[PDB]
């Protein structure tokens, strides 16, 4: 019942911290989660949000959705078929995804049993005191104590949870959590939000919709994918539109009612209406702090609800740390993992290390996908006197043959024009997520535009475009956009 | 007519050199090629081997061949269709490829029309003297003179040509050149060679073969793709086999005769026999120096037939340079292009530059594909006291669902273990050619394994494997493997 480390949440960050502590420093670790395998009622489970209702299932489902493009595109390369026999069996996709996620759930179970002093506890973690975690049967603080855990160090890794706008008929709407388990693919769906989860799911639904189906994505402002490169935001919008997805910008649901047939009558703030079979809210995720009872030990939260941390993932309470989505910064699995590894190398390995939250490669499995690392030009332009933008945007040849002429590949490099240093790389097109990973290493090594253009291309690839840009397309000078320097 | 530079071969390296000399250095430039557009009789043409009968068309045809796998694999993700109603129309593929190649031919035609001081001449270029290129009607040096071009500077850029073994019945065999123009897809095809062209064409033929067809690849040695990472060589063998390609290793054609029905009767050195519709020789490519009459100026060749060059692409004759495959070093379009730029910068820019032929990212568009940059471990292990190998090999999750459970993604990093410097990165699996490009930039920046494993992964990707390897799988210490 006494542990070097107690971790609340057996997710991306929590398991990395847990496993590393146990196996790298022979430490004694307790990991708490509410559920041992994916799905209702708690959705996240052993493995965390990414494994159960996140990156893993989403990617399998986006891969499934990609086959709609492959069938259509194959014809240009001489593939012949009756397009009339083509059906997208959503139920098969969901059962395959479920089997894949369950096997990972079982993978982690074996990990805990096989591993000395690494123990899993089922139930709800909360803080009783500085050095005691209590595991309860429910999220209610009043429920039975399954366990009392003595902790030299406590790690909070409870991640995040979908925010559902408090509108009349929100109970008719789902989140990404329920999207993973729909028994049937919606004919008509409204994905609410302009971020990666809304965009990815619009893609998935668009491929699996029954005949005369329609995917509508709404976003409360003017242009989806805030924080992404502007060229890419406008291009993804076009390419989603080109593939039959209806993008409603400057629109936001005001309420939902059930029609008598069980469909959803959506009324927008603008007064517009839309009938859909599914309303999926993806307007944001919020740190899961409530249920930990942070009032009991005085862990400080931010003006946004995230556990306040320093560079070393330390709370205001010594021995108590927080990593991943609960910190409400970059909500990415590899960041959570990095923070967990760093924390344990600091606290248990006597090798202090801080996660670098700059120059993080990330992706959107939009169709087609985004791969990005480092600063967008608007952000670079406020920090640096002289910023150069290099841009190549063209439909690759195979997509002239495929018939998908709308699939422009976009490659942008943003530099500090004073020394050539690459500040950001932004890709839109097939392969972008794979291309961008080694770009992350390049940025860690402080690569300049001349390091890219002096490297010999791999031909033929989209990636070689990154090694073919020698001349800026335009600049920002003291924040001002212009074709040419003074 | 008088030119600052005459370029023989309007190819990857020749066009880079010509354009750079004309537009960046304001030189007057002549370029010669034997054909204005792709295909028979001379196959390569304006644009070079890559455009006409290489990288460009082959990548399109592999993309086409990849849909066979997308067809089968879609079913695991719930796609449901009439499997018996699906046909691979090779005629449509070839027509789509031809239009794509012709469009490039035409744009090069336009580039010559619209670029002042860059002139294209049609026919066969050779050296009359050290400042005179003669353009003639045919490869025969007694053929009619079309032009005589006075040249301050001459660039040899004629590329390479398929090697055909002097065996009985060679005339009943084709090379990659003819493979691009087969009117119908062969039911039975033997690809001869373990190199990238044989492997890539085996994948193309395998996808478009008519019902009950069969692709056989034969190679003289024990394991295909010599020069590639050994783990990758064994996996690509297994993955080709799993997709119905017969890999005949330690086998080589002794002779070919025609069966009565016009099919090819192949006799292997081992006595073995195989009847096929097509025999594609992909056993090598040799520099195209015969037709250049280099004996007229005394340009030094190797016994191989390549033009010998210093690191600046200089022949033993001043004002005569060679770049690209004719130099028989690295036969890649981007290397030829790099050599052309470096030469012109050197000669016309007084900006002296040599192409680094080390740490060049390359690909094989096998199914699945390879991406590689830098040294394989066996090579590193001879040149370094301590070599670490970081290896990750696993069927990615999507391929458990797709049913292609044979599709292991291999990621291998080879380091100098004394300081962690990455010497080589070798990838097998979907995306590998796209992943390896920015790896080339890493190796230029002398990336260490710690630069890889301290970089935060993009998830979920195959590429993140490169950033998830903290601990060597095994070592070479003074040439010896130690697990
Ligand atoms: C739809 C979707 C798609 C995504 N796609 C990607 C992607 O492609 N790439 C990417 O990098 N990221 C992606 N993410 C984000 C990624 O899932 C998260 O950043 C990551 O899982 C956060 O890790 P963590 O360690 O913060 O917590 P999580 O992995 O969320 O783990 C939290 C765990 O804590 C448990 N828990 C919560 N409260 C308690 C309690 N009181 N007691 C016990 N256990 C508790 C939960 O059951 C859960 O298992 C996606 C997210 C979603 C929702
Ligand atoms: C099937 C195949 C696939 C390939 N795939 C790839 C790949 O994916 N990626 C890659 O990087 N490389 C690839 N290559 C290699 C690439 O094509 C070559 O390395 C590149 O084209 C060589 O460029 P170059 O300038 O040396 O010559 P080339 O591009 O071959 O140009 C030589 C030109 O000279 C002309 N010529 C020859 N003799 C004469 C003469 N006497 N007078 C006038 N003109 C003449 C020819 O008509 C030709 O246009 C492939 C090669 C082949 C055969
Ligand atoms: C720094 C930057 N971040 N990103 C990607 C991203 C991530 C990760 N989460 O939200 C956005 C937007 C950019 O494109 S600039
Ligand atoms: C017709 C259909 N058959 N397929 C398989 C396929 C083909 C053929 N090319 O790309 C894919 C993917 C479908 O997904 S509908
Ligand atoms: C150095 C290395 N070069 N390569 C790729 C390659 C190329 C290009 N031509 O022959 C080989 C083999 C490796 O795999 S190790
Ligand atoms: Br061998
Ligand atoms: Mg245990
Ligand atoms: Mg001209």
């Amino acid at each position: 019942k006494a542990f070097d480390l107690v971790v609340i949440g057996a997710g991306s960050g929590g398991l990395e911290a847990g496993w590393n502590a146990a196996t790298l420093y022979g430490k004694r670790v307790a990991v708490v989660d509410v559920q041992t395998s994916h799905g209702p009622p708690f959705y996240a489970a052993l493995g965390g949000t990414c494994v159960n209702v996140g990156c893993v299932p989403k990617k399998l489902m986006v891969t499934g959705a990609q086959y709609m493009d492959h069938l259509r595109e194959s014809a240009g390369f001489g593939w012949e078929f009756d397009g009339s026999s083509v059906k997208a069996n959503w139920k098969k996709l969901i059962a395959a995804k479920n089997e894949a996620v369950l096997d990972i759930n079982k993978s982690y179970e074996g990990m805990f049993n096989d591993t000395e002093g690494l123990d899993f506890f089922l139930g709800w973690g909360s803080l009783e005191s500085k050095n005691v975690v209590v595991v309860r049967e429910t999220a209610d603080p009043k429920s039975a104590v399954k366990e009392r855990l003595q902790a030299d160090h406590i790690l909070l890794a409870t991640g995040s949870w979908p925010q559902m706008p408090a509108i009349p008929g929100i109970e008719h709407c789902i989140s990404s959590n329920e999207a993973f388990y729909l028994p049937e693919p919606p004919r008509r769906v409204l994905t609410v939000g302009g971020g990666f989860i809304s965009v990815e799911f619009a893609g998935i639904f668009n491929a699996y919709k029954p005949p005369g189906g329609k995917v509508t994505l709404c976003y409360r402002n003017n242009l989806i994918l805030r924080g992404f490169d502007e060229t890419i935001r406008e291009e993804v919008t076009k390419q989603l539109t080109a593939n039959g997805i209806e993008i409603m910008t400057n629109e936001n649901p005001a309420k939902v009612s059930l029609n008598t047939d069980g469909s959803k009558h959506v009324t927008f703030e603008s007064g517009k209406t839309l009938d859909v079979d599914v309303v999926m809210m993806a307007i944001g995720r919020i740190p899961r702090t409530n249920d930990l009872q942070l009032g009991n030990v005085g862990v400080k939260l931010t003006p946004k609800g995230g556990v306040q941390v320093d560079e070393f993932s330390r709370t205001n309470v010594p021995n108590i740390y927080a990593i991943g989505d609960i910190t409400d910064r970059l909500m990415l699995t590899p960041v959570a993992i990095n923070e967990g590894a760093a924390l344990v190398d600091t606290v248990f390995g006597n090798k202090p290390r801080k996660t670098d939250h700059t120059r993080v490669a990330s992706a959107v499995f939009s169709i087609p996908p985004i791969g990005t690392c480092g600063l967008i030009e608007e952000v670079a332009a406020k920090e640096f006197e002289k910023v150069a933008v290099y841009m190549s945007s063209f439909t690759p040849l195979m997509h002239n043959i495929s018939g998908s002429k709308y699939k422009k590949f976009v490659a942008k490099i943003v530099t500090n024009h004073s020394d050539g240093t690459v500040l950001g790389v932004h890709l839109l097109g097939d392969g972008a997520p794979e291309i961008i990973q080694a770009v992350g290493v390049c940025l860690r090594l402080n690569a300049k535009i001349s390091d890219f253009y002096n490297t010999i291309g791999v031909h033929p690839t989209s990636a070689e475009e990154l090694c073919s840009m020698r001349t800026p397309s335009y600049y920002y000078v003291k924040g001002e956009k212009m074709e040419k320097l003074p």
